[PDB]
């Protein structure tokens, strides 16, 4: 299983997202592009349609935080847990969160924003985590790139339980 109890279906077909602030660890356009793609590779395996806004009410917020935000003032550090997003059902939740203490890249010698971003996009849509060691929605991080990315069966089949 991967799905969260409490009311996990968004009910919407059209998701609009808002990048609330950008890490300076890599270029804002490169962050935009990767976050673009990282919604869209989900869009391939879901009915949902994703559209950025710079201003207004977002479904999925994309937030970088370290320190004061409202979301654990001290936490983990450089490495460890890179994103810890939450999904709806318990009253609060459905946004993608990224610990700014990482050195965030899209490049081989830093923390890849992308595979973590796709898992954060998926947990926001109402899942929790996958158990299946090959899934993207799995918790552990190893390096894959934008070209060499795939979603796995449990990723696909978990969200089509909700949106299929
Ligand atoms: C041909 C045969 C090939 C065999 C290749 C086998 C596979 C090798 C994989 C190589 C890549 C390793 C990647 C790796 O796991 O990095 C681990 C971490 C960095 O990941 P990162 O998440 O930064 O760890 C963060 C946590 N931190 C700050 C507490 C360390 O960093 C560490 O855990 C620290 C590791 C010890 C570093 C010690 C460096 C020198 C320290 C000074 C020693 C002084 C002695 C006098
Ligand atoms: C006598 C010379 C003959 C000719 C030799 C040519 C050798 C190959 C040179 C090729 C150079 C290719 C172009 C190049 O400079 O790429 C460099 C990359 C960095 O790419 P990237 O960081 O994206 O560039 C960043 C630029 N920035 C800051 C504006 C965003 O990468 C780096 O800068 C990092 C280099 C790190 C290498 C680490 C090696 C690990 C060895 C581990 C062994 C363990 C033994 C215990
Ligand atoms: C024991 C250890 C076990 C490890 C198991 C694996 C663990 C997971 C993988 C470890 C990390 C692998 C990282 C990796 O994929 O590095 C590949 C690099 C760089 O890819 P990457 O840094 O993602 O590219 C970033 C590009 N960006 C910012 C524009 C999005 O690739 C290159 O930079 C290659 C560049 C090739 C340029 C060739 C250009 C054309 C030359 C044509 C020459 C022949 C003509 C006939
Ligand atoms: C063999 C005859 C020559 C054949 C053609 C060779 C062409 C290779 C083109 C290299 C283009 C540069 C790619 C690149 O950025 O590699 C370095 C990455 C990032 O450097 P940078 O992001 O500054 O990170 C540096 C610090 N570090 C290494 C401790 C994490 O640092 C890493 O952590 C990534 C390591 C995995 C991917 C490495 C891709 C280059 C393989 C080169 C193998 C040469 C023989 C050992
Ligand atoms: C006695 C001397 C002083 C002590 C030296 C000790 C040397 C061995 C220490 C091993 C443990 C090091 C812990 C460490 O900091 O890990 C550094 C990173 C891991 O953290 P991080 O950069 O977050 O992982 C990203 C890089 N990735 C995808 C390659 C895993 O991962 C990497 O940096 C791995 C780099 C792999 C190198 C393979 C060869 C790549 C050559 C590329 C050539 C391009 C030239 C332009
Ligand atoms: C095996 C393939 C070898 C390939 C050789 C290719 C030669 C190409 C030279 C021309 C390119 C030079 C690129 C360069 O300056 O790379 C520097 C890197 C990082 O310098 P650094 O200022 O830390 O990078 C700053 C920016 N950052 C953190 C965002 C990446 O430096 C590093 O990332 C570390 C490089 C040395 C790693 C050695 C660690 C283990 C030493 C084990 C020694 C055993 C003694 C027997
Ligand atoms: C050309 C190949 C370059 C690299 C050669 C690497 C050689 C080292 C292989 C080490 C295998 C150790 C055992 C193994 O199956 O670990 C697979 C992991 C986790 O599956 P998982 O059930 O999480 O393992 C659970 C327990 N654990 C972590 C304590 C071992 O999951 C992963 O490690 C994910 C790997 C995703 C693909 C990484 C790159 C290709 C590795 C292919 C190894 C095929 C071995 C049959
Ligand atoms: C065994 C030697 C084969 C040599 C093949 C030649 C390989 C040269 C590859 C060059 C590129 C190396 C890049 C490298 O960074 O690979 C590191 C990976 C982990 O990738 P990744 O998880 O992204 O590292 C990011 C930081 N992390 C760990 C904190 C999350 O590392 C892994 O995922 C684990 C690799 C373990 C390999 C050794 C497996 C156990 C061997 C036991 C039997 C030993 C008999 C001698
Ligand atoms: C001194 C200069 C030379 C140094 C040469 C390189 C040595 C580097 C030492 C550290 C190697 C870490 C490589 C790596 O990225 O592992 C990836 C993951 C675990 O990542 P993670 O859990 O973050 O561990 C990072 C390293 N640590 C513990 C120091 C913080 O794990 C995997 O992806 C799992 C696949 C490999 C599992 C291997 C199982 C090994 C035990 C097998 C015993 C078999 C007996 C029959
Ligand atoms: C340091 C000791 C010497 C080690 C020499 C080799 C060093 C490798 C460092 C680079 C690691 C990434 C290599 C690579 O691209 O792996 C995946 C390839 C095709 O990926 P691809 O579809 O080409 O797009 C690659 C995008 N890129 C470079 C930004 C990651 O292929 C696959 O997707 C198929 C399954 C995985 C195979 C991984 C190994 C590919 C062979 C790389 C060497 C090619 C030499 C002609
Ligand atoms: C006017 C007189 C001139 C006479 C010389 C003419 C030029 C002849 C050679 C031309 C080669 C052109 C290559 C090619 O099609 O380039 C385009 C694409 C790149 O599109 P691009 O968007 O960069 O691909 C994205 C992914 N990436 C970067 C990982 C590949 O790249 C591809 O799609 C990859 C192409 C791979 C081809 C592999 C063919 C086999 C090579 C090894 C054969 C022998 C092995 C023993
Ligand atoms: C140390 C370096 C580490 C990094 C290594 C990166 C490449 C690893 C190769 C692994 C090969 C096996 C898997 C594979 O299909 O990878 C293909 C990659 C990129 O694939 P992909 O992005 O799908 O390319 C699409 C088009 N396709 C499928 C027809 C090639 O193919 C490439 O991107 C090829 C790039 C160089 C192509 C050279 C073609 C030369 C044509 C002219 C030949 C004249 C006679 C020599
Ligand atoms: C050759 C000199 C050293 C070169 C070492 C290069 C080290 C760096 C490797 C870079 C890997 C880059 C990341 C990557 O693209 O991972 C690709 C996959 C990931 O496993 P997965 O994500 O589960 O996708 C599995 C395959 N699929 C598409 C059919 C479902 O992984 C794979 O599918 C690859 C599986 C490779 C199995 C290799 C097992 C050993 C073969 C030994 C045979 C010796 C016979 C004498
Ligand atoms: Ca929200
Ligand atoms: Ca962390
Ligand atoms: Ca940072
Ligand atoms: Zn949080
Ligand atoms: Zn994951």
């Amino acid at each position: 299983f991967r799905e969260m109890p409490g009311g996990p279906v968004w009910r919407k077909h059209y998701i609009t997202y808002r990048i609330n602030n950008y890490t300076p660890d890599m270029n804002r356009e490169d962050v935009d592009y990767a976050i673009r793609k990282a919604f869209q590779v989900w869009s391939n395996v879901t009915p949902l349609k994703f559209s950025k806004i710079n201003t207004g009410m977002a479904d999925i917020l994309v937030v970088f935080a370290r320190g004061a935000h409202g979301d654990f003032h001290a936490f983990d550090g450089k490495g460890g847990i890179l994103a810890h997003a939450f999904g709806p059902g318990s009253g609060i939740g459905g946004d993608a969160h990224f610990d700014e203490d990482e050195f965030w890249t899209t490049h081989s010698g830093g923390t890849n924003l992308f595979l973590t971003a796709v898992h954060a996009i998926g947990h926001s849509l109402g899942l929790g985590h996958s158990s299946d060691p090959k899934a993207v929605m799995f918790p552990t991080y190893k390096y894959v790139d934008i070209n060499t990315f795939r979603l796995s069966a449990d990723d696909i089949r978990g969200i089509q339980s909700l949106y299929g």
